[PDB]
Order: C-alpha cells, then sequence, then structure tokens
C-alpha cells in the first residue's frame, strides 16, 4: 500500500477527472489589487489566474500575494496592479504556473513540489484557461 | 489609502477579533498520515496543528505536506507518522509556527511572510492550542 499508488501517478489529469473546469474566477494583468481582495473575501476562492490582453495566462495571484504586498516596507495602496506580485516571483518563467490535461499526476505533483506552489492553471494550446488543479483536487483523487 | 492601514497593523489579533477559536481540528505527533488525509478530504480544513503527548504544539501539518510526501522518490506508505514532514522543514525552530493573541498584525504578517507560510497556531503560555489564524482570516479583517 504504496503512497501514492503507482497506477495513480501514471494516469493523467483527464483520466482521473481532477480539477475545476467551470466557473473559474480570474483577473487581468491590469486589475488592481483591491479587485482581487474583494474576490478573495466575498467570492471565497484561493487564487486567481491573471491573463493578458489576449486571454493568455501569465501569472496566478493568491491570498499570500496580498499578504506579501501588505508586508512590503515601502508605501503601497490597493490601486496597484496585481502584476506587482511579479517582483517577488515568476511562476511563469519557472514553469510552475500551467499544466495540461494529458500530463500525469506524477508530473503535476513534481511541478507543485518543485516551487512549493499550491495550484496550477490547466491551459489549452494557446495558454488560455481551461481550469485549475489545486492540492485539494489532488487529495480528493488520492482517497 | 495606505495598504494596509497603519492603524490596522498596530492592533493585536485580539483587538481585531481575527482567527478561529472553536472547533479546531488537530492531530498528534503519533498520528499516521492516513488519518490526516481523511480529515483533509472529509472534514475540509487546510492544516492541522500537531501536538505532543503534553498537548503542546510542535508542528502544523498541511495539504502541501501530503503532496510533498507523495513526491518523495523513496518508498512510503500512509502508515508513516505526520512527523515525517519534519524532515523537510521545521516551523517550530524557525519561529514561524505559533503566535499569541496580543501580537500585532504587523508582527503576524511579517512572520507569515518570513517563511512563506499560510497560517499560525495561536497558543497559550504552555504552547497549547487556542486557535488558528490563516491568510483568509487576515484578509477578512483587512476589508
Ligand atoms: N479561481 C478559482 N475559480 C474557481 N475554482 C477555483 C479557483 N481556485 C481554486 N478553485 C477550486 O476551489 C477548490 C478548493 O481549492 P483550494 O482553495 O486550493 O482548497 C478546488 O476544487 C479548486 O480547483
Ligand atoms: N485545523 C483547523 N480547524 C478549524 N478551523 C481551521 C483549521 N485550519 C484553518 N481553519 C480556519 O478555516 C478558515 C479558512 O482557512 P483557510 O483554509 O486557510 O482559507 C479560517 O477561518 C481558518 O482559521
Amino acid at each position: 500500500h504504496e503512497f501514492p499508488k503507482p497506477e495513480f501517478m501514471s494516469k493523467s489529469l483527464e483520466e482521473l477527472q481532477i480539477g475545476t473546469y467551470a466557473n473559474i474566477a480570474m483577473v487581468r494583468t491590469t486589475t488592481p489589487v483591491y479587485v482581487a481582495l474583494g474576490i478573495f473575501v466575498q467570492h471565497r476562492v484561493s487564487a486567481l489566474p491573471v491573463v493578458d490582453e489576449k486571454g493568455r495566462v501569465v501569472d496566478i495571484y493568491s491570498k499570500f500575494d496580498v499578504i506579501n504586498l501588505a508586508a512590503e516596507k515601502t508605501y503601497n495602496n490597493l490601486d496597484v496592479s496585481v502584476t506587482k506580485a511579479l517582483q517577488h516571483r515568476s511562476h511563469y518563467f519557472e514553469g510552475v504556473l500551467k499544466c495540461y490535461l494529458h500530463e500525469t499526476l506524477e508530473t503535476i505533483i513534481n511541478r507543485l513540489v518543485e516551487a512549493e506552489v499550491h495550484r496550477l492553471v490547466v491551459v489549452d494550446e494557446n495558454d488560455v484557461v481551461k481550469g485549475i488543479v489545486s492540492l485539494s483536487d489532488i487529495l480528493q483523487a488520492l482517497v
């Protein structure tokens, strides 16, 4: 009773039916942090894909990013774009932002662990949002 | 419209009424990972204080810790204690595990950001659990 079972690890996200693929809440690179703050508190989601003018995912903005902004010693207000979080980290260029439905659970779990991130955005061939896979999604499938 | 407002940052957790102080789900240092996995999926909480034989908090076990276990290349099963997560990180010795009600939001936010952790356990003078403060708790108060 290996954990995880090898047969699970070799299956794809699509095969295991892992992730959320409807009603995804997301923002734009030009969205102010106040908009994200309001979504997090009132809509109750943990992270928001951030898309460019073409609809392509370039970041994911999380509750922790807001707290990190709050801790900055320099003066900020909430009118700053969510892209200021990119000064702290680049999920995009580290290859720990996106995934595809055909990737295996082994690949997804290793990518999450590589950068200690808690979700990935599932995208299409144009880097447009199809869904989100979070640690909760993976745990549900493991049981 | 500084973010966060300085008057918020100077107030304590108790003053701002931030955190969960009832119905805290928690485990022991001798608890197997399978028990934690079942709590995470069925009880739907994000992290679990881990307490020793005296009831004192010595770690906090999170969904990410399970995923980190899953990614280990060595052979594991779920009968291993939750304390195996301590091979990867020590929240305790880094001083990023616990907090007190009288600490300021500035102190709490800086401690969360220091180690990039998403919650702290609120404890008493004996390191026994009183509650949990997570990023969601802090955001609710910021709005
Ligand atoms: N931006 C989002 N929009 C919709 N669902 C989301 C979003 N972020 C996470 N989820 C889903 O919310 C559930 C809980 O995720 P987690 O908050 O990370 O515990 C999972 O099924 C995620 O796939
Ligand atoms: N082990 C736990 N038992 C009870 N409440 C918890 C626990 N962990 C987190 N919470 C609370 O669950 C809510 C959502 O936290 P978060 O999952 O981190 O978004 C917050 O009000 C936390 O204080």
